[PDB]
């Protein structure tokens, strides 16, 4: 009975997933703890399609979130849209999405929403690698009391401090319809490093009120506050002598969030609905870096306020439904950066009263429309779609007096379509317009080179998802063109390079039960992730051809759940093929230990739980071990200052208790 559905991502609701015409994968709370997670790169690493690499270079800590969607960068998580309920993750959206600091928490989440495709007339900027956004957990509907905590420890490191990762859900809703929930998550440890010490609070305060069924108000405020040492990366030399070691001892990082967000719905009936959000954060991220002979202090500043007004309305005209979304979104961000420097030769880091080489402050002006109409005409359900962004940016640097601007367009058109093969079987295919922002660091090249264009591209994909309640599977091909990026791929960047990058490639998963085939496996469920990835770099120039670097071309995931009772007994693989680590695909090993070939992996883990009778308190405990046979591997920060190898994980012991009351 004609139904608007409105946003299609907000909680990540199964039908909507299942519904999806693009490739979009959704991993929910409960199924965390499974492989013994406490961090988002644990949870988006068992995707199909994403890559999560563990800490290293800028990102060398957990305050800072790393990963890449089919072989785009992963540095610090900058080509696919961020989202925590749909509000933006970065300090800078536009000119600086770069998540060395992420302010987020695996503990205060329901799920992880990974939509690779389809999203790209929705949400923006910096699409190419889709959208991920991460649900922060339900209001409870009644009172509700939830804690849980996971402690980490590495018997072969010499790093002897554990790590532990908590979280606690305190809420409900009082009958006049106003609900509100505390979710807090934190981190304090090392983990198999030295210098790794961390710390993370991450307190946030959800509130909702449906005072009746027309209106609805939402907020969400947080405060999160981090800090922590950073390994870095080793010499070969060091790392055969010593591999937990690190020989970055001024290394730190450190950062805060506040963010305030207040929404309001008015829906008259289910065929129409009024949407408008808005959000203001402030984040400071800082931190020591050795550079060269000096020691650094980095403070960077940044406030981002936004407003989005949304619109949907569901119509027939004729024999086909019409779902007209429309929407808008004015968004404002303003940064200031500054590096003061002390020489390491001295004592003493660097602090405000030091000598500082850096004071700029640069923000953007973005104006972002959208229309779509969701067509049903029979078993199809077609949505051509368009996004239409105007971003004007600056970059004003104190010190040499320079002021300079850009002022882009980036049209995205897209379409995609939707057939219903039978209630349990879909197929899907779409096209869409993508596009990366000009970063404050890239607007000096942009000027100079006399083009200020965005970073465009174009994606299209092929799939098809299947549920039967026995088997669950999907299986989809993906081509990405993403031309114009101010990153050239080139060994030496030049003023007028734009890289230039092809991804293509197929994801694919799926779980069954096994115990549809015999009792003898009755709880005894399979299942498996994997993506053939192939990014090549496509930009003339002395890299034409090569591989883009940390992209493995084969990743994926195999497991084994078995549930009798109360128990729950997890088996689970990781696999990675290799990768390279710089454009000019080096597969020699540098002695410093930036470069070189990175080998794969596949490594295996287990888990034993019980829940304790469901009722009474819910109690669930569990011991777990990560990389079973201590398999060792390692990963490379090519570029940074911190550039080097970073041992992988080695066989890790974990236990987990959780409670709710
Ligand atoms: C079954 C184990 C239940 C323990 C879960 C406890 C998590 C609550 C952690 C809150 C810690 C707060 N803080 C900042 C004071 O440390
Ligand atoms: C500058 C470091 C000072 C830390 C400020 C971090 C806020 C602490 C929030 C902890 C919330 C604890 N809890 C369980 C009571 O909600
Ligand atoms: C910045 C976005 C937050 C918008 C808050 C504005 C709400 C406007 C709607 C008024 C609600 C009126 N009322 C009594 C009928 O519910
Ligand atoms: C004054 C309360 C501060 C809380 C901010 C709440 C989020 C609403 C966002 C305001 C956006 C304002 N605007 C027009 C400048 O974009
Ligand atoms: C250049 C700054 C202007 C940005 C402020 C934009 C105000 C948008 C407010 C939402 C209006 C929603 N609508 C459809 C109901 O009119
Ligand atoms: C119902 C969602 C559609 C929202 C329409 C809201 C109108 C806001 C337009 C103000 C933008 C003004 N301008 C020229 C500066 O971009
Ligand atoms: C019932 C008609 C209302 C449908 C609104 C359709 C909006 C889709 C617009 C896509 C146009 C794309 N472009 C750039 C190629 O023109
Ligand atoms: C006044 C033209 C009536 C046609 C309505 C169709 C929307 C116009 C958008 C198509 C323009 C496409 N483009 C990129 C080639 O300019
Ligand atoms: C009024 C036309 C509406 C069609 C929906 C738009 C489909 C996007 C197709 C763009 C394909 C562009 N190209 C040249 C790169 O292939
Ligand atoms: C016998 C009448 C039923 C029509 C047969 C249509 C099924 C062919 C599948 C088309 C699905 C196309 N795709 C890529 C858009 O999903
Ligand atoms: C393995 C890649 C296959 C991906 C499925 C995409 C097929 C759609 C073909 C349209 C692509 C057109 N072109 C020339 C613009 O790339
Ligand atoms: C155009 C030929 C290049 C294709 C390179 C072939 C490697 C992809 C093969 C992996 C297929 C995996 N599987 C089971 C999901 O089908
Ligand atoms: C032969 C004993 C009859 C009991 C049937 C139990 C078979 C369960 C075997 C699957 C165990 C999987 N794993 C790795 C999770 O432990
Ligand atoms: C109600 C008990 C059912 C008896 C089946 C017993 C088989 C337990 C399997 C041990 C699984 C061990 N682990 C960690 C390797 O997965
Ligand atoms: C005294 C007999 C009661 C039978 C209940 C079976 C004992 C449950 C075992 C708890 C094991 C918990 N865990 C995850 C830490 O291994
Ligand atoms: C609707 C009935 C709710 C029962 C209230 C039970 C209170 C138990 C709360 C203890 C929370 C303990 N802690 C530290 C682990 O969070
Ligand atoms: C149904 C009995 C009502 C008593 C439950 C209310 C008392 C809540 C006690 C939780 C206190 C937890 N702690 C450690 C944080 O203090």
């Amino acid at each position: 009975a004609l139904t608007v559905v409105g946003d299609w991502l907000g909680d990540a609701r199964e039908n909507d997933v299942f519904e999806h015409a693009g490739a979009r994968d959704v991993i929910r709370r409960e199924d965390f703890a499974k492989t013994g997670a406490t961090t988002m790169r644990e949870v988006l690493n068992r995707i199909p399609g994403v890559s999560a690499p563990e800490n290293n270079g800028t990102g060398s800590h957990d305050l800072a979130m790393n990963f890449g969607i089919r072989g785009l960068n992963p540095r610090l998580a900058s080509r696919s849209t961020v989202l925590m309920d749909g509000i933006p993750v970065p300090f800078a959206p536009y000119g600086q999405p770069q998540l060395s600091l992420a302010p987020v928490s695996l503990g205060n989440m329901d799920a992880i929403d990974v939509v690779r495709g389809g999203g790209a007339v929705r949400y923006g900027p910096q699409s190419v690698g889709g959208v991920v956004n991460f649900v922060t957990r339900a209001i409870p509907q009644d009172f509700g009391i939830e804690a849980g905590v996971e402690g980490q420890l590495s018997p072969t490191s010499s790093q002897n401090n554990p790590k532990e990762t908590h979280n606690l859900m305190v809420g409900g809703t009082a009958d006049n319809g106003f609900g509100t929930a505390l979710l807090y998550s934190g981190t304090r440890g090392s983990d198999w490093r030295e210098h790794s010490a961390t710390r993370i609070d991450d307190l946030m305060l959800k509130s909702k009120y449906a005072p009746d069924e027309v209106h609805t108000f939402n907020s969400l405020l947080q405060y999160y506050d981090g800090e922590a040492d950073m390994p870095g990366g080793l010499s070969r030399a060091d790392y055969d002598a010593d591999r937990w070691q690190s020989t970055r001892p001024y290394d730190r990082f450190w950062g805060r969030r506040k963010l305030a967000s207040l929404g309001y719905q008015f829906q008259p009936d289910s065929q129409h609905k009024f949407n408008i959000q808005g959000f203001y954060t402030q984040t400071l991220r800082s931190g020591y870096l050795e550079q060269g002979k000096r020691i650094t202090l980095s403070p960077r500043n940044y406030w981002v306020r936004g407003i989005e007004p949304r619109y949907s309305q569901i119509f027939m005209i004729g024999p086909s439904a019409h779902e007209v979304g429309v929407g808008y979104r004015y968004l404002n961000e303003s940064t200031h950066e500054m590096r003061y420097y002390t020489a390491t030769s001295s004592g003493q880091l660097p602090s405000g009263s030091s000598p500082y080489d850096r004071d700029t402050r640069s923000g953007t002006e973005a104006h972002a429309w959208y229309l779509d109409d969701k067509i049903d005409i029979g078993n199809w359900t077609i949505t051509p779609g368009m996004r239409f962004e105007h971003i004007e940016s600056y970059q004003n640097n104190a010190i040499t007096g320079t002021h300079e601007e850009v002022s882009y367009n980036a049209p995205l058109p897209a379409l995609n379509v939707l057939y219903h093969l039978t209630d349990s079987w879909n197929l899907y295919a779409n096209t869409e317009g993508s596009f990366g922002t000009v970063q404050y660091s890239q607007i000096g090249k942009a000027v100079q080179s006399g083009n200020v264009e965005p970073e465009k591209a174009r994606t299209w994909e092929l799939g098809t998802r299947y549920d039967d309640g026995a088997l669950t599977a999907e299986m989809g091909l993906f081509l990405i063109n993403f031309n114009n990026q101010y990153d050239s791929n080139q060994t030496n960047d030049t003023v007028t390079a734009r890289g230039k990058t092809r991804h293509t490639g197929l994801e694919t998963q799926a779980r069954y039960d096994l115990g549809t085939l015999t009792p003898t496996l009755d709880n005894v469920s399979i299942y498996a992730s994997y993506a053939y990835v192939n990014a090549e770099i496509r930009e003339k120039g002395d890299t034409y051809g090569n591989l883009v670097p940390f992209s493995p071309k084969h990743k994926g995931t195999l497991g084994v759940d078995y549930k009798p009772g109360n128990w729950t007994f997890n088996l689970n693989s990781d696999f990675q093929s290799s990768q390279f680590a710089d454009n000019a695909n080096t597969v020699k090993e540098s002695a410093d230990g930036s470069t070189g070939r990175i080998p794969g992996f596949m490594l295996w883990g287990a888990r034993v739980a019980y829940d304790f009778g469901p009722q009474m308190a819910d109690l669930n405990l569990a011991f777990g071990v990560k990389n079973i046979f201590d398999q060792d591997y390692f990963i490379r920060s090519y570029d940074d200052n911190n550039k080097g190898i970073y041992a992988g994980q080695p066989r890790t012991l974990y236990m987990q208790g959780s409670l709710k009351f």
